[PDB]
């Protein structure tokens, strides 16, 4: 059983929780900017708290992230026109999600080098429904579960590689799992 997919406002933050119904997933909004997820042999889910619309901002995040298998903790968001799904992956489990993309280079931000990848998702779920769209990745080499992400540094580095962003839609500190188990308990803020 899974928490039903849902979106909106909670304690002044935006949140989104989405799953494909697979396995067992329990998403729980907490006070302020906090949320938790526990999951067992999920399908695919993505959930967390943040803002709508996103921006070039410094996002503070802290908490726990305990993937057993493939899961990510990322600044995660969308733009439109063009439609782009982007990830600034601060921690992952046993799978580096850049495997699926093309390596374009690196960016240094907030105390670590990141590896940058572009992937193409063909007829995949999106905030505009089933669609084909680019995916931008910045994957932190020095995994962590607390600190500050300067999203503008990533937007900058992606643009240096010819990767254009559209108009910002939502932007959250997302826990994501794919065919894995685990848990997270995360708090978000911006100064
Ligand atoms: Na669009």
């Amino acid at each position: 059983s899974v928490t039903p997919s849902s979106t909106g406002t909670n304690n002044g933050y935006y949140y989104s929780f989405w799953s494909d119904g697979g396995g067992d997933v329990t998403y729980t909004n907490g006070n302020g900017g906090s949320y938790s997820v526990e999951w067992t042999n999920c399908g695919n889910f993505v959930g967390g708290k943040g803002w709508n619309p996103g921006a070039a901002r410094e996002i503070n995040f802290s908490g726990s992230f305990n993937p057993s298998g493939n899961g990510y903790l990322s600044v995660y968001g969308w733009t439109t026109n063009p439609l782009v799904e982007y990830y600034i992956v601060e921690s992952y489990g046993d799978y580096n999600p850049g495997t699926a993309g093309t390596f374009l280079g690196t960016v240094d931000s907030d105390g670590s080098t990141y590896d940058i990848y572009k992937a193409v998702r063909t007829n995949a779920p999106s905030i505009e429904g089933t669609a084909t769209f680019d995916q931008y990745w910045s994957i932190r080499r020095n995994h962590r579960t607390s600190g500050t992400v300067n999203t503008g540094n990533h937007f900058n580095a992606w643009a240096q590689h010819g990767l254009q962003l559209g108009t910002h839609n939502y932007q959250i500190v997302a826990t994501e799992g794919y065919q894995s188990s685990g848990s997270s308990s995360i708090t978000v803020s911006v100064d």
